[PDB]
């Protein structure tokens, strides 16, 4: 079990470590989907 | 074991858990970078 404490320890490391992967990806959505709204006003104000 | 072993099934569910978040923002990513072009295409195009 003294081994399986560093298995525990091993895949808690990687938990977190995939929380951090969706944190760019929450990242990643983020301005996208904000900077999608500046330019949709954009590409109706060139239009007026 | 049979305690470590239901706590390897929790956390393969868990992992399982996360995966599916990833799944679904990379999808999303997806869904906006190429949503980012056909307005990227409209503002050249009405620049032009």
């Amino acid at each position: 079990e003294e081994e399986f404490e560093n298995t525990r320890k091993n895949h808690q490391r990687a938990l977190d470590s995939m929380q951090a992967s969706l944190e760019a990806e929450a990242k990643g959505k983020a301005e996208a989907l904000r900077m999608k709204k500046k330019l949709e006003a954009d590409i109706n104000e060139l239009e007026i």
